[PDB]
């Protein structure tokens, strides 16, 4: 059962959000971990329960294998908003952060590290690989495949039964159109001065 | 009022969703025909509420016809987590989904067998014809008219006060921002390699 | 303390959609008032809250000074689906719209006279300058400041950290990827038939 107290491991903007959903879910104290400024996370601390509050998938991930290894708890952290269906499967105790107004459908599956961030939504029987990141308004349509570690920017959309290769990059506003059996960073067109 | 049990009409991907706002209403079971696997309908079977979900707009309409005929009721399948302006007009009994999230601002109008997909948004004043499918995400502006059977793909969207003929397609994230008058298949700029 | 009745300014499509949040928040009656149809403004009306329900950012702007003038108490309508970081601020009294599910995290502030349209979303640390609309489903990433004045079109979005000019636009559906330092139109491509 939770802790009364967590542990966030990024306190800057990422760090914000997910002591909000914290908050939400009925922590009563949020300790900032950071290695760049305040407290540092030491193997030594008390075993509450941990998030990993960083938006680089990267980093996120080499960061959760250290809090993992060191025998911490890393939990979910999924705002009370958030709709999931009961057969969708989130994995537990994975770091998840799930931000409000997500939506997750029928069958879905959602695996460790991920960030379904503001109102993202992830259609039935989709697979969400480990330490991506759907960022805010992003979605993926039905039986889509996103591969670990990937970025979707900010609005970017995969249409349905596509699949993404593992560490790829879709930039904000972009539409997926096509199988991308092959990494890379896939970009839509920036808006233009008349 | 309501039956305990609904038959579903479809029993793939689009057949899970339905099934999940099915039992957000209320109902208890759901019963499952498809002509190309298990149960199958027949002009026989007791008289419990039914809904097509087929995505495929001519198909849903083909089957709401033959369901229609032999003299059962296709009810409504419609989210708790939906808004419906007091002044919006939603056909009754009408085989209309309205998913997760969705948005329905003062004097839309929604015909029948319409789909619309989680968090989608039908702004003041539109009228979406029957039959119509808006996906996940899609989102017309105030007094947008969208014609019978169009699909709109997921992220798209229908500039203010524009009208879009019938058996039209807009695609996954494409931007409408021009009336078309004669039925086509509008597409955006997908998303391309670096 | 919220009158029962309310002033509503501008009494055409917008004003329905103000008019629908005024009674969600428990509004008893809402009184229009229009320079160009039915009752108008005088400034010897009794002091019911007020809204300038104006599309227009100019006109609303105009409106706004004019009412506020007066003497009269121009207040927030903000939806109940809202979700509010308790560290964003939204400027008092201040002729706020927030439409339904719009979402605003952690640090974001909100000033005078905005729209915040349909489940659009402010990020966390965004400063959203006064008389500027964000539409239906536009979306502002972490730390983005939106200018005074400034239109971000349907279906729009701002990447991280990014800043846009006074008095700009940003088309609806169109991606900002960079900074703009001067006002200007900035669009992005729209449908094309096949
Ligand atoms: C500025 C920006 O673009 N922020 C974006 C970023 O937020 P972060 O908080 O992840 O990014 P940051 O502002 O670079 O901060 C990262 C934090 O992680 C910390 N840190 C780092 C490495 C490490 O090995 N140990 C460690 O602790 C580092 O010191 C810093 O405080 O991702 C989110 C998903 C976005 N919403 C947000 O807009
Ligand atoms: C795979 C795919 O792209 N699915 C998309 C599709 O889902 P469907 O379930 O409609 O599509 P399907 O996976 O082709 O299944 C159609 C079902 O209808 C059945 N059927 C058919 C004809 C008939 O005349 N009688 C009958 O019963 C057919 O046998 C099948 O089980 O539309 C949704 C709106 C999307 N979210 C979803 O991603
Ligand atoms: C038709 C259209 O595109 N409407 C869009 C517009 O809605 P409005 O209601 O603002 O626009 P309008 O339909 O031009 O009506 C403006 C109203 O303001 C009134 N008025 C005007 C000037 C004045 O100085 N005094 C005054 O009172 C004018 O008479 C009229 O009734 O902005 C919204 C944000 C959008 N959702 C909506 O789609």
């Amino acid at each position: 059962a939770r802790t009364e107290k967590i542990y966030i491991y990024g306190a800057s903007g990422h760090g914000l959000v997910c002591e909000d959903v914290a908050k939400n879910m009925g922590y009563k104290e949020c300790i900032f971990l950071d290695d760049f400024k305040g407290m540092k996370f030491e193997s030594t601390l008390p075993k509450y329960d941990f998030f990993i509050a960083i938006g680089n998938n990267e980093i996120r991930k080499k960061i959760y294998q250290k809090i993992s290894e060191n025998g911490f708890k890393i939990v979910n952290l999924i705002h009370k908003s958030a709709l999931i269906s009961p057969s969708a499967i989130v994995e537990e105790n994975a770091g998840i952060l799930i931000m409000p107004y997500v939506v997750i459908n029928a069958k879905a599956k959602i695996e460790k590290g991920v960030i379904l961030n503001t109102s993202s939504v992830i259609e039935h029987e989709c697979v969400i690989g480990e330490f991506s990141h759907v960022s805010v308004g992003a979605k993926c349509a039905g039986n889509v495949k996103i591969g670990k570690n990937c970025f979707l920017g900010i609005n970017s959309c995969v249409l349905p039964n596509l699949s993404l290769a593992d560490d790829s990059i879709l930039g904000g506003g972009a539409t997926l159109v096509k199988n991308q059996d092959e990494k890379g960073v896939f970009v839509g067109v920036p808006a233009k001065r008349m």
